[PDB]
DNA sequence: TAAGGTAGGGGAGGAT
DNA sequence: ATCCTCCCCTA
């Protein structure tokens, strides 16, 4: 049996490579190598560890040594100055290596062409601890401090080492030793150079695990902290970082299994055997990425918990640390994170548990399709593989696979055992198709961070260390900035972006044509200069500005009841005047604007080519990893605006954040303004989005036509194909007319407006709810698609019959109909539905009716407290009665789980909160349970039709009535209601 | 220990 | 029944 480890299995692959690697070892030659994990030696002298893969993919060990650590803080220019820092420190008894004096430009606050330079005192420290604490020392005493990055320090390495922690670096004058599997190299930073040009193809290796595990008690998940519980069997699969097809596989079980050409079979006759033959294979493969799916909530913590059962984990953490010798106590303390929050969306948070071994990077590829779909409903591995077109796996079953492990069946184990290494091929295939690791290493390049940050962290670091980054760099300056926030906080909000209110009703003459402005903070930020640098806060100092000709962009508004004002320096055009901020948006909008134009040629060439054909299908794909990756840009460059308004952010400016919005709000009244005055109709107005109809005289001529014809169907479709044909271009010609419009009026081309489609019949039911027929090239009105936004149907956690009723009433109010012909308003369209849906009630089965909610303990969504509080209690009744009660078990938090609303029984008590109406999905298909459909009805579709009906006039308030908007919802829902009881016979 | 922003619709439950 | 707060999710 041929055990191969990596050497020999990098020398296999990659022959050719793998002898011109080792000539260069021999010759002491540069050479190549990606680092993946970023270890720090945070006491003693500051060394950093990065390991990854040599050019071939070598296992390769890099320790940069005398590093400088150090903090900078700015203080006057004065000799004693040094010394009574000097006193300060070692006060405090914090030792450190020397002082030094600069001068750097301070991020807050405008100053003039000859004030940027403060000055500045850098200090020294060998070791991480010591950095620490005189930071924290010096700012609780009152000092502003710069360049002070506390949580980790690999960060500010990167940036200001100008060095990717995610792209190839090369090597130079390194020292060389191989230590076992290890190639060790001890450099400098002087000594390591980034290697940016034509990157080599990548050769990390990515494993994937998955891992089966026994309990005695039927129906129920293994608990690692039972002692009977038992993990038998773990499925391994080294890749290399972009290719599935495995380098090696391996298969550790209890029982015996028939020996498999597939993968090598490891038998083990206990736990602890198993865990150290596990420990022993992830030591021999030394892989970059260990990864695998809900591995950080399940299999990590499982392994972590039976290894301490049997007192192992020292043993085979060091083993799988390559070399790293550590305590229990340090490994229980640092290395095993244990329940680190990771942000999925806004509000959304999950759990992950992990044992961190140096020199591999743990994936959870549940986060990383989390991450990438934030608005799944389903996170299972079947709906992700799903969502991306990937092969369906072929699930094991429960009470299969525990009764194969008891049989202690050899074929039916090596069936488990396929099963198993399935899941890890799955587990990598959606790595590699989603190209999850070069997406986050282009992030980390982008960011100059580690690969861990851009996989268990979110973006606003990621966007306050790439402002550091490009602040530090000499032709900007060396803008000096911090890294934690400082300053008192408010509690509210700042006025955000302007919503114009919608004229509801249905539209199906006047086509309307969305203009959405192109990145429009981020053009906000770069037009107006909108950057802290470029801030002035008082007013004599503006004025003062204005009077050696400065051009100066002021804002005021109203927070907390107070009026908060500012002006920001505006760059002139001039590359020279332009600010920090506007710099980093620049280059960000121009890779957007590549990967934009890359992803209009290739919907142009794969809107050519017909669906039938075997290239479209993974080519289409391809168009949405494009879309998704510049999405991912957009949603980074908007980051940067939350990212001064964020009060905890060391970034925070207030009068930027309101500045951004109130001049996003003046540029969209402005527009709206130019095109009402130009004789356009605007129909609806979101933060930059205008929609405009054009005057009913552009279409008489052809109008005329079809006044002429005989006005069949067919005559009244061409009709509308050359009305929205008219559309498009009047469009084109008015965008182009505003859009200098704004050049000329901001002095800047930032500011650009943009055709994106035509609705032409379109209905807005309120602010953020309108929906239509999209026409982005040429008219399509067989779309069975609609453009849609903010209506109830694609809502999370809705039911299927609110997703139905929704699309049945879309779908009629979007069907073409000739003037002449009958024009149902959407009174009687929403109602000729909702009659059909009640009195046709046999149409709705239980598929229909399942909701989903998100359990968060810490959250008091009253609905769902009581709905557990209930089974909280019918749990303990059970295990009272001595029954199992594994079916109503609590869900894990954070997850969502499925429901219904049931039919509870009058018993005149009985309240009729839907808290205890809610039912698990299970009990209720196995006990029959009938669903409550008419509290479906009046909670929720009722409410999603009077929202579509509300513009009637008859649901009008009278004029005194302030909020015009909820009082004709309210008087719908009420009509709607009686329209309910009236057609139901009860 | 990390975690961009505000505006807004609408369900659930309780005060009242 | 009105109104209010909390919550979820979308814009
Ligand atoms: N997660 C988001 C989404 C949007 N916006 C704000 C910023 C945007 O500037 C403004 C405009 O909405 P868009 O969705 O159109 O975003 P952009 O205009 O910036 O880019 P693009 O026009 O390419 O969509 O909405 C935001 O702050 N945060
Ligand atoms: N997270 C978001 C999403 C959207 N918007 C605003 C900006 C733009 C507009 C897009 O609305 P349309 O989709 O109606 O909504 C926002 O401010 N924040
Ligand atoms: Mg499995
Ligand atoms: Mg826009």
């Amino acid at each position: 049996i041929s055990i191969m480890d990596r050497s020999e299995i990098v020398a296999r692959e990659n022959p050719v490579i793998t002898q011109r690697v080792t000539n260069l070892l021999q010759t002491n030659a540069p050479l190549l190598f990606m680092p993946i994990d970023i270890h720090e030696v945070r006491y003693g002298a500051y060394t950093l560890f990065m390991y990854g893969s040599l050019e071939n993919g070598y296992k390769a060990e890099v320790r940069i040594e005398n590093i400088p650590v150090f903090f900078d803080v700015q203080i006057e220019f004065n000799d004693t100055n040094q010394l009574f820092l000097k006193s300060l420190l070692t006060a405090e008894n914090i030792v450190y290596e020397r002082l030094e004096t600069l001068t750097q430009r301070p991020v807050m606050g405008y100053r003039e062409k000859e004030k940027e330079f403060a000055p500045y005192i850098r200090i020294f420290f060998k070791s991480l601890y010591e950095r620490r604490k005189a930071i924290t020392y010096l700012n609780n005493m009152g000092y502003n401090t710069a360049a002070d990055d506390t949580t980790c320090y690999y960060r500010m390495v990167s940036r200001e080492l100008k060095l990717p922690l995610t792209s190839w670096i090369q090597l130079q004058h390194y020292s060389y030793e191989p230590r076992g599997l290890v190639h060790r190299f001890s450099v400098t930073p002087e000594d390591l150079v980034s290697y940016q040009n034509d990157g080599p193809t990548d050769h990390s290796i990515v494993m994937a695990y998955d891992i089966e595990t026994y309990s005695p008690v039927k129906g129920t998940v293994p608990d690692p902290n039972q002692a009977n519980d038992v993990v038998f069997m773990i499925c391994m699969r080294i890749f290399w970082i972009h290719s599935t097809e495995p380098l090696a596989s391996t298969c550790i079980t209890m029982a015996p299994c028939k020996k498999s050409s597939e993968w090598t079979t490891i038998l083990c006759s206990s736990e602890k055997n198993l865990l150290l033959s596990f420990a022993e294979q992830f030591s021999r493969w030394a892989p970059d990425i260990c990864t695998g799916f809900n591995d950080s909530r399940y299999d990590w913590p499982f392994i972590v918990e039976k290894s301490m059962q049997h007192g192992i984990l020292e043993e085979i953490f060091n083993k799988m640390s390559l070399f790293w010798h550590q305590k229990l106590d340090t490994i229980l303390k640092c290395y095993y994170v244990k329940e680190k929050r990771v942000k999925i969306s806004a509000e959304k948070s999950i759990i992950s548990s992990f044992l961190h071994t140096p020199g591999c990077l743990p994936i959870d590829v549940r986060n990383m399709c989390m991450q990438l779909y934030p608005k799944a409903e389903k996170t299972s591995l079947k709906a992700f593989l799903e969502n991306c077109g990937l092969d369906s796996k072929v699930d094991l079953p429960y009470h299969l696979m525990w009764k194969y492990y008891e049989t202690r069946d050899s074929e039916k184990i090596a069936d488990v055992a396929y099963y198993c290494i399935i899941d890890a091929q799955r587990c990598q295939d959606l790595l590699v198709r989603h190209n999850v690791i070069p997406d986050r290493r282009e992030v980390g390049i982008l960011s100059y961070t580690s690969l861990y940050d851009c996989i268990y962290y979110a973006g606003g670091h990621k966007v306050c260390n790439m402002l550091i980054a490009y602040a530090i760099h000499d032709e900007y300056g060396r803008i000096a900035c911090s890294t934690i926030a400082r300053g008192k906080r408010e509690h509210g909000k700042y006025p955000g972006a302007f919503v114009i209110d919608p004229v509801k009703g249905l539209e199906q003459d006047k086509p309307t044509t969305g203009l959405d402005f192109a990145s429009l903070y981020p053009s906000l930020i770069m037009a107006y200069n909108f950057s802290p640098e470029k801030f002035v806060a008082s007013r004599d100092e503006a004025n003062s500005l204005m009077a050696k000709g400065e051009s100066l962009h002021y804002v005021s508004f109203h927070f907390n009841n107070r009026l908060v004002e500012g002006w920001f320096v505006w760059h002139n055009n001039v590359p020279d005047k332009m600010g920090l901020y506007p710099k980093v948006l620049i280059d960000l909008l121009n890779k957007r604007t590549a990967l934009k134009q890359e992803l209009k040629k290739l919907g142009e060439k794969k809107e050519c080519i017909h669906e039938s054909h075997p290239g479209f299908k993974e080519l289409q794909f391809r168009h949405a990893m494009v879309d998704a990756k510049q999405k991912a840009l957009k949603i980074f460059m908007n980051t940067f605006y939350g990212e001064a308004g964020n009060n905890l952010s060391p970034f925070f400016l207030l009068p930027l954040a309101g500045g951004v919005t109130s001049s996003g709000q003046y540029n969209l009244k402005l527009v709206y303004n130019f095109v009402i005055n130009k004789g356009y109709g605007i129909k609806y107005g979101d933060t930059d989005s205008l929609y405009i109809t054009c005057p009913d005289s552009l279409y008489t001529e052809v109008t005329d036509a079809y006044l002429n014809s005989q006005k069949t169907i067919k005559h009244y479709e061409q009709l509308c194909h050359e009305k929205v044909l008219l559309s498009m271009k009047a469009m084109s010609t008015l965008c182009a007319e505003v859009n200098e419009y704004l050049r000329q009026d901001n002095g800047t081309s930032y500011l650009r407006m943009a055709y994106e489609e035509v609705l032409f019949p379109v209905c807005f039911t309120g602010k953020k709810k309108y929906y239509g027929i999209a026409h982005v090239n040429t008219p399509n009105f067989n779309t069975k698609e609609l453009f849609i936004r903010g209506i109830d149907i694609i809502k999370q956690g809705q039911t299927k019959l609110t997703k139905t009723i929704g699309t049945r009433i879309m779908e009629e109010s979007m069907k073409l109909r000739r003037p002449e012909d009958h024009r149902p308003p959407l009174i009687e369209i929403v109602k000729t539905v909702l009659k059909d849906a009640v009195v046709n009630m046999k149409q709705w089965n239980f598929e229909d009716f399942i909701q989903t909610d998100a359990w968060r303990p810490d959250k008091d969504n009253k609905a769902v407290q009581i709905f557990m509080s209930r089974m909280h209690a019918r749990r303990e009744q059970l295990k009272k009665h001595g029954a199992a009660a594994s079916q109503f078990a609590e869900p894990e938090p954070g997850e969502r789980f499925s429901y219904v609303i049931v039919e509870k029984q009058v018993q005149f008590t009985d309240s009729s909160r839907k808290g205890d109406k809610m039912e698990y999905v299970s009990e209720a298909k196995a006990k029959n349970l009938p669903i409550d459909i008419l509290f479906y009805i009046n909670n929720y579709v009722l409410g999603l039709c009077a929202r579509f009906i509300n513009e009637n006039e008859e649901f009008q308030p009278p004029d005194n009535v302030s909020n015009k908007d909820e009082y004709a919802q309210r008087r719908a829902k009420s009509y709607l209601q009686k329209f309910v009881q009236s057609i139901h016979p009860k």
